[PDB]
């Protein structure tokens, strides 16, 4: 996240981050004690001699706390949708090896399932461990954001995007408060649900005229549904 800052630790307690061989990679939710969403493209390049894990109860992914815990991944689930070349169905399921431990700092956040736009100007929240600066730096802790939503129209105008946000997807302003790379997949948070999966890792960063670009999960509820049924 550019232009932000440290969020209170612990206090979105459905933040995962996804990790590759031991390294932040994305954000992710907790959807409950089995599931986590992310975004497909942070699988891109991921061999089998690589080991993807998930970290709940994380606010500084190098000190000690004390929920922080690593799980192993028994079931990858991407999109069918989804390829390293597009933007359209950028969603992943990643089954937990073992049940998640639930507690004060590790719980689900509902998604939306209601299809309803979010208003222009509305307020949300988007939290991540992406690049805090330009040049790339890592941030140690969680950052977080408050972001206003584009309306669809907007944001597909020729001066934005130009035609390539579909109706399974929503922009944010970006002017130069943004987030970047490593915050694909952590969820944006409107009202008391997950609105939008972050997508577009490889998007420029903080420029007011290419919004930040998020994937509606209740677009995606079938789907969800399905993959997670109990």
């Amino acid at each position: 996240i550019l232009g932000g800052q440290e969020a209170a630790a612990h206090a979105r307690p459905y933040m995962a981050s996804v990790q590759v061989n031991g390294t932040h990679v994305c954000g992710g939710t907790l959807l409950d004690e089995q599931w986590v969403l992310s975004a497909a493209h942070c699988m891109d390049g991921v061999t089998d001699d690589d080991s993807v894990q998930v970290l709940l109860g994380a606010h500084s992914l190098s000190a000690p706390e004390p929920y922080k815990r690593w799980y192993d991944v028994q079931s990858v689930v991407p999109h069918p949708g989804s390829r390293p070349d597009s933007l359209e169905d950028d969603l992943i399921l990643f089954k937990l090896s073992q049940n998640a431990s639930l507690g004060p700092h590790v719980r689900p956040l509902p998604l939306q399932y209601e299809d309803k736009e979010v208003e222009p100007g509305t307020l949300c929240d988007v939290a991540g461990w992406g690049v805090v600066t330009h040049a790339g730096r890592r941030p140690d802790v969680l950052h977080q954001l408050r972001v206003s939503i584009m309306n669809r129209t907007t944001c597909n105008l020729r001066t934005y995007h130009d035609g390539v946000v579909t109706i399974n997807m929503m922009c944010a302003e970006s002017n130069r408060r943004d987030t970047c790379r490593g915050d694909s997949g952590s969820p944006l948070v409107c009202g008391d649900a997950v609105e939008g999966v972050v997508t577009w890792g490889s998007r420029v960063c903080g420029n007011g005229k290419k919004p930040g670009v998020y994937t509606r999960v209740s677009s995606y509820r079938m789907w969800i549904e399905n993959i997670t049924n109990g």
